[PDB]
């Protein structure tokens, strides 16, 4: 049984992983990476990009992130091909346990993100890419004024209503539930939006179904009411899925200090904004941000983490 | 004398001023941002960018800034050629006053920048790009192995030296006192490279000359000590100059709540993270961290205000 020891680990391959890799790596850190089971992180499994600072045309998700990856190797970055189990991160150097070996390390970084959950429908699985998205900042404009449809009912999908309601020529919230379980504000705003503005409710509604041709969604079935089977379909152009995330944190539960899943940071203008509870140990990227979850601010955090734990490791 | 009001306006046309651009622009803001006098940013001064992710070759600031702008274009970003020279934060909508004319919003951020301060020597002037630079981050790992020279007397200067005596075969710290006037901490780790390590002071030394052939620095004079005049030449393949910074914020001196020239913002875990100390002006960028100082850190955060900017005008 193998256990390898580097002076500092990344944990994650997406765009937080990798800046992390890259600002390690020309900060003479020899980094090493463990790459977890979605090689890209969730950017490989979306197409066009159009919201990474530089690139305007041609880029997608996969095309970024090969880039980054190869940034990440022209530093000589170790990847290892795991993903960690287990940890222990009260002792020194911290451990790690994956599936190839056990791993130590002097410094940590944490960026295993917080993918989005989804309906598990058959026809929504067919459209993903192709109409059906979990982020309205990233595929919302996409959408500009053209109708378009969120479903959850919580925070997330009135946060995505209302940032669509903006964009589109209007928006479809739709909810198993009569209510929305948001905070007041979103709740009140959302309901100004509905009274007199772009928002139609569909609550006490199930989607059967998400339908399109082969350029994208132009509709979605619903149905349920209260003990009858009222059914109907809505045109539309796009389908926000907005049930909510996963940090990948579960390693970390009793270990850090988390909020909700998300793995706290110091945060704060003085440095030392990515460090967790734990002195030595980093997060980056969505595992740590429930606010922006972007590409960009995921690669900000990223270089963040590299350059606390430089200086961390050289006891400032 | 004409007065121009858009819903959000953008100050700088760096990474972190044409990142929020691109944000607010495909939120359907239609963002106006002001120039300032240097198009471009601090990125228009440099040449090779090797710490951007995802382009591990051929990138220059001038070609990440050009196609920053390209990227904020597309997206019918109105960019105006003004620079603000005052402004009023305490009334509704923020008026600011530029060349061009006066402007007004309803939401403002900021991402002026914070340049670094030079020597001002002719030589120091002729090498800038091929030798003299003023971010260890930025240009350090290219000096890997080899000589490196730093000239301060601060907290800055220190960091400098810290940072690049893990990278750099040697490091010599240049001042003109006898000691260095950093946080205790610095000071220690300092000396414990000198006394046994990397670092080589240089105190009580003035830069005379910055020294090297068409390829880049070689060398570098130094001079004085004490009532004599005793010269010393080194053998130095780069100068980084640092001396300090200058945040861009003496329009806002009484307007917004500033720590050594830097604009605070709220930070933190919980949105709204670039929000000043006024409701509705938000900072991005170097203006508002001396932490970091990288362009995916400002371009993260200019990316953040533009989403804390939307929330906010929806009334969020
Ligand atoms: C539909 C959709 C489209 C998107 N397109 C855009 C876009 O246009 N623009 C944009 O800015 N963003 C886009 N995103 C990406 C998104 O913004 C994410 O927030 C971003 O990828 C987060 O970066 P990250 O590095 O923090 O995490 P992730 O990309 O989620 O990567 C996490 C990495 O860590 C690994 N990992 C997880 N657990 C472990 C473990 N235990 N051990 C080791 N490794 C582990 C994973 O395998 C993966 O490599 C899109 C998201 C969605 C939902
Ligand atoms: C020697 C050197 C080399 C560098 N190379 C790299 C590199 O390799 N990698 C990297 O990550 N970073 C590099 N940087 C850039 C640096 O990291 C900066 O921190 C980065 O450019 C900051 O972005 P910004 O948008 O906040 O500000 P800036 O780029 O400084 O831009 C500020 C903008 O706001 C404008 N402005 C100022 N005042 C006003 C006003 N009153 N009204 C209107 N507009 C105004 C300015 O004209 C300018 O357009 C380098 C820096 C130096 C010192």
């Amino acid at each position: 049984g193998t256990t390898k020891h580097s002076k500092l680990l990344i944990l994650g391959s997406g765009p937080a992983g990798y800046t992390a890799a890259v600002y390690a790596a020309r900060a003479n850190l020899q980094p090493v990476l463990i790459t977890g089971m979605e090689k890209g992180g969730q950017l490989t499994t979306t197409t066009e990009v159009e919201n990474w600072p530089g690139d305007p045309n041609d880029l997608t998700g996969p095309l970024l992130m090969e880039r980054m990856h190869e940034h990440a190797t022209k530093f000589e970055t170790e990847i290892i091909f795991d993903h960690i189990n287990k940890v222990d991160l009260q002792n020194r150097p911290f451990r790690l346990n994956g599936d190839n070996g056990e791993y130590t390390c002097d410094a940590l970084i944490i960026a295993t993100g917080a993918s989005a959950r989804y309906l598990g429908l058959p026809s929504e699985e067919a459209f993903k890419g192709r109409g059906v998205s979990a982020c309205a900042t990233c595929d919302g404009f996409f959408y500009r004024n053209q109708k378009v449809a969120v479903i959850g009912g919580g925070n997330t999908a009135v946060e995505e209503a209302l940032y669509l309601s903006n964009i589109a020529s209007e928006v479809h919230l739709i909810h198993r539930r009569d209510g929305f379980r948001a905070e007041k504000i979103l709740i009140k705003r959302l309901m100004d939006k509905v009274e007199n503005g772009n928002i139609i409710l569909h609550t006490n509604r199930t989607l059967e179904e998400v339908t399109g041709d082969q350029m994208g969604v132009t509709g979605v079935r619903l149905r349920d009411t209260q003990n009858s089977d009222n059914i109907e379909s809505l045109d539309v152009a796009g389908l926000f899925v907005a049930i909510g995330h996963s940090p990948n944190t579960a390693i970390f539960e009793g270990q850090l200090e988390l909020e909700n899943g998300y793995i706290k940071v110091q945060s704060g203008i003085h440095g030392n904004a990515t460090q967790t509870s734990i002195p030595g140990v980093f997060a980056a990227g969505d595992v740590m941000d429930h606010i922006y979850r972007q590409a960009i601010t995921s690669a900000g955090t990223g270089c963040m983490a590299a350059l606390d734990a430089e200086r961390y490791l050289d006891g400032l």
